[PDB]
């Protein structure tokens, strides 16, 4: 133990401190539910949740499907003792594991200090507590107190697997986006997990296994505290703002809801999506948020429903926001520490980082989607450690990932039924009008796509140039540098004391935050195509798991189930379907090991592209990239026409004629005048930073997430093919009779082992193509008219500088050359582009 200074026992009496029946806010009346203190401002309840919603009593499948990838039901999960305890065990372990990272010491810390305001009073000189921000503690002798509190975590509901954190609203004030801050409910568990692809950790790890892997429990349990830190601290995005998608096209999602705050708590590539205008929008919003919190704490004159002094309640909110104090005691909001508490829990404390700091395998993008749910049990030392969870050192689990493979650690993974089938939301793309063949296309495994509403400029804007004119210093890049400087400004003691306060009415009346009406996505569209698609040649690579699989080259594979189709070479399907006599089966089976790895190590060097040096040829045929067909027709339409032949839908990139800038004079005042001129240069310099930073937004949303999408399809489609070879080689094992015991000795598994070091030797190649094409197309297709508006916008702020200095040669004097050559040297080069000044990840930044 550590942050959790006890170790809690279920069925441990009950003392009224830290073990108690509780009593939480609720719709109408609730009985208590035993509950765990487990430190201070944080309580764990071993319970499902059907207490925080009147809507979420029934803990069985819905009459509605539900629109989500992965779901997972069983209401008996969580009903006995034995559950009850190993939650509690399971929670406080992540917890430890979290606070044994040093980005989770502060956003655990953050979390303690993160007190939710005292505005409930409607006397606005008075600082009084908000009921639904505590809880009722039950005592031995059947009398009860009440106790402010920050976090509960609370055990699922009905879908078990739906981790989400809600928090109990207010009349009229916004809680969780006015500053202010509330209470917030986890709901989660421990005891199952998600399971998913990989495609983008093998450069750094040539020895990756085979096929899903487990996300750590406590990445999954950080995520939901980095929302919880948004609400509590009051500054988290509405969910009215979401990423909408476009939708009508075949090859597009039928529907998404990802929020802002989701991708903005996710981080990495995807909080870039969220461009400069709205950042800008919702920090603003929420610094004027904090100021009249600091107004509110001038203006009391008293406090109720406490002991507490106002003096020390006025200190505890200081110290959340940061708030400075005159000797005169009046509290501001300092712009230079908003900037830097708000970053903090914004920017710093994000999923992607934590990832960083626990040296797991994880989802690099939010759009990554699940794909398997499993039964876990982390509480065994000999299962997860605090220190290494699932990976444990000195082990056959510590390299490569190998306790998250789901294959290698079976031990610890049992998979569950997932209760989403796999065609249950879908599109139907079918080809040739009175016969048809139709595939189901699962909606997740479509495009994401999104609209042209969610990215805004003010690009088109002109403005005026004054010796007052304000120059920001330029954005400090997120990193682990950044983090070390923030984690060096914390003092890991002195926690707001947990202060008494009076009781409120044995049942605390509240309801949940609203959570905006959305309704159901279309489903099931159907979509009548001329030629086949990626999806229609990637279904082609499947069989039936009556069994004889063949393998060809055409997509008549899609009429035959037992014929599957290979972009592999004539040469190599003649090899694999031929019919083998038992004397000749392992040279066969060797040989074709090294025929497919052959195959899959294919690569074309070029340089006839520029941005792109390797070309995979058979990405061609195994995708049907551009239609065209065949691998050396592949290079030859790469080449021609460059990286675009990848994307399935061209972006726009539309750059307004850029604002230009007006400048002011000062007539006989040098000083003043000289500042006009620099200020107007450091502002172009500005401008530049920002057609970047807003093309890059683009193409990171519109562009990178095609080829994010591409490289997993490619990861399929090589497996699928190692599958197929698999089952054709154990089939003709199959035929010999008892020639095969003593005499061959066959292991199918070491076979698969081979085909899966093809497949990540492959993966390398695919990954380092598919990053060149992603920044060939960025700064090829996309730049190129960044650039051209940025020149002429130099072009005309030189003539403006240069008549400036002319027509003010009189109040400059001194050195109206000294500014005459500062303009020109400054104007007559572009500000070259660095794309690590865009993004703080590491891939497609080597490149």
């Amino acid at each position: 133990m550590e942050f959790v200074n006890k170790q809690f026992n279920y069925k441990d009496p009950v003392n009224g401190v830290d073990i108690a029946y509780i009593k939480i806010p609720n719709a109408g009346q609730m009985q208590p539910v035993k509950a765990f203190k487990i430190h201070n401002k944080i309580w764990v309840i071993p319970e499902r949740d059907t207490f925080t919603n009147p809507e979420e009593g029934d803990l069985n499948p819905p009459p509605e499907a539900k629109q989500v990838p992965v779901s997972y039901y069983d209401s008996t999960y969580l009903s006995t003792d034995n559950e009850k305890d190993n939650y509690l065990k399971g929670v406080t372990k992540l917890f430890e594991r979290i606070y044994s990272t040093d980005l989770g010491r502060m956003l655990l810390t953050s979390i303690v200090r993160g007190i939710p305001f005292w505005g409930g009073s409607t006397i606005d000189t008075e600082l009084k507590v908000i009921d639904t921000n505590c809880i009722n503690v039950i005592q031995p002798d059947g009398s009860y107190r009440s106790e402010e509190l920050n976090l509960v975590i609370i055990g699922p509901s009905a879908d078990i697997i739906q981790f989400e954190c809600k928090s109990f609203g207010h009349e009229v004030l916004n809680l969780t986006r006015n500053g202010y801050g509330s209470t917030q409910y986890i709901r989660f568990s421990p005891d199952f997990t998600f399971g998913f692809e990989e495609s983008l950790e093998v450069d750094t790890n040539p020895l990756l296994g085979a096929g899903k892997f487990a996300t750590d429990p406590a990445v999954t349990l950080a995520h939901q505290l980095i929302y919880a830190g948004h609400r509590l601290y009051g500054i988290a995005i509405n969910p009215n703002r979401v990423f909408k998608v476009n939708t009508n096209a075949y090859y597009e999602m039928s529907g998404l809801e990802v929020s802002f705050e989701e991708l903005r708590t996710f981080g990495g590539h995807d909080a870039k999506f969220i461009d400069s205008l709205q950042e800008n929008e919702f920090r603003l919003y929420y610094y004027n948020k904090f100021k009249d919190i600091a107004s509110t704490l001038n203006k009391a004159k008293s406090i109720v429903g406490t002991t507490a002094s106002l003096q020390y309640m006025k200190n505890v909110f200081k110290e959340k926001y940061l708030l400075s104090e005159d000797t005169s005691g009046k509290f501001s909001v300092d712009k230079l520490k908003f900037d830097k508490l708000y970053k903090m829990l914004t920017e710093i404390y994000t999923e992607d980082n934590f990832v960083k700091f626990f040296k797991v395998l994880n989802r690099k993008t939010y759009l990554n989607f699940d794909k398997a749910v499993f039964k876990i049990n982390i509480v065994p030392k000999v299962n997860y450690t605090i220190y290494d969870g699932f990976n444990l050192r000195n082990t056959n689990l510590a390299a490569n990932f190998n306790g998250q493979n789901t294959e290698i650690n079976n031990m610890n993974f049992t998979k569950l039924k997932n209760f989403t089938g796999l065609f249950e939301f879908y599109k139907l793309l079918c080809v040739d009008g009175g016969s048809l063949q139709c595939i189901k296309v699962n909606n997740w495994d479509l495009f994401f796509s999104p609209s042209e509403d969610n990215f805004t400029n003010d690009l088109n804007k002109g403005e005026e140039i004054t010796s007052d004119t304000n120059i920001e210093a330029a954005e400090e890049n997120i990193s682990l540098d950044l983090i070390q400087q923030y984690y060096l400004t914390f003092n890991f003691d002195n926690e707001p004391e947990n202060i008494s306060i009076e009781n409120l009415s044995s049942d605390i009346i509240g309801q949940l935050e609203l959570m905006p009406n959305i309704e159901r996505f279309p489903n099931g569209k159907k979509y009548e195509l001329d030629k086949y698609t990626m999806f229609h040649y990637l279904r082609a690579q499947e069989f039936e798991h009556s069994r004889i699989a063949l393998t060809n080259s055409v997509n008549e594979a899609l009429l035959n189930p037992s014929r599957v189709y290979t972009f592999f070479s004539s040469d190599y399907v003649k090899k694999v379907n031929k019919a083998t006599e038992a004397a000749m089966f392992l040279g066969w089976v060797e040989q074709l090991v090294y025929d497919f790895t052959d195959e899959t190590s294919e690569v074309s060097t070029t340089d006839k592209i520029a941005d792109i040096t390797i070309i995979i040829p058979y990405i061609g045929p195994a995708l049907n990239i551009g239609n065209m067909l065949y691998k050396d027709d592949f290079v030859g339409a790469l080449i021609f026409s460059g990286a675009v032949i990848l994307l399935e839908f061209i972006p726009e990139i539309a750059i307004p004629v850029l604002g230009t800038f007006a400048l002011v004079s000062y007539i006989a005042n040098k000083v003043l005048t000289v500042q006009t001129i620099d200020n107007a240069l450091s502002k172009r310099n500005e401008k530049w930073d920002e057609v970047y930073k807003y093309i890059v937004t683009n193409w990171l949303a519109k562009v990178n997430t095609q080829i994010d999408l591409i490289r997993k399809k490619m990861k399929e489609a090589l497996e699928n093919q190692a599958e197929a070879t698999k089952a054709i080689i154990n089939y003709q094992y199959n035929q010999y009779t008892e020639e095969e015991k003593n005499n061959i000795n066959f292991n199918i598994d070491d076979l698969s082992s081979k085909l899966n070091e093809s497949i990540n030797k492959a993966m390398i190649n695919i990954n380092k193509f598919l990053n060149q094409c992603s920044v060939s197309y960025l700064m090829n297709s996309m730049i190129p008219y960044g650039v051209k508006r940025l020149e002429d916008f130099d072009a005309s702020l030189k003539d403006a500088l240069l008549k400036y200095i002319y027509d003010n040669r009189g109040t400059l004097i001194g050195q109206v050359d000294r500014l005459k050559d500062k303009v020109n040297n400054t104007l007559s080069t572009d500000i070259p582009f660095q794309l690590s000044k865009y993004v703080d990840n590491q891939r497609l930044l080597s490149t």
